[PDB]
């Protein structure tokens, strides 16, 4: 297993926003959240449900695969609306051959996570691998149990 390392993380960050804001943008909340690409295209198309405070923001996206169940996306920077072609991101890949793909920007997350002290099973909440199952003791306890260990994450993201 390879995880990559700060500097190949701020490399593509930098490429990113010289090709596009948008792209950028996608790739900073990957990095700040840990989410599936796929998650962070639904919480920047539709910014407005995003919940902030005074050290870190949220964004519970529902998931009805099996079981009805909450996740959320943590992040630290307000969102903004963001629509781009599925095919820009693939294609800003594609041209910078030492580009991190996007979806290694979890192992990443997980791997800073674990370096701080999460444990594993909120890392994989965060995350959105195991949403809790809406009105269990999980969905009532696991949120708040999430956002403050997000905050050593988001400690260590402000720098």
């Amino acid at each position: 297993i390879y995880i990559p390392t700060l500097e190949e993380i701020k490399r593509t960050l930098q490429l990113a926003k010289d090709y596009s804001e948008n792209v950028y943008f996608i790739y900073r909340i990957a990095l700040e959240s840990g989410v599936r690409l796929s998650e962070v295209l639904k919480v920047l198309k539709e910014p407005e449900r995003d919940i902030c405070g005074n050290d870190v923001c949220y964004y519970p996206l529902s998931w009805t695969r099996g079981y009805k169940g909450v996740f959320y996306v943590f992040h630290i920077t307000p969102l903004k609306r963001v629509e781009v072609t599925k095919w820009a991101i693939a294609d800003f890949e594609r041209r910078h051959k030492d580009a991190i793909a996007i979806k290694y920007f979890r192992k990443f997350v997980a791997s800073k996570m674990a370096e701080l002290s999460v444990p594993l099973d909120i890392i994989d909440f965060i995350q959105g691998r195991k949403p809790a199952r809406v009105l269990t003791q999980h969905y009532v306890s696991l949120f708040g149990i999430a956002k403050e260990q997000y905050k050593k994450y988001a400690e260590w993201l402000k720098g």
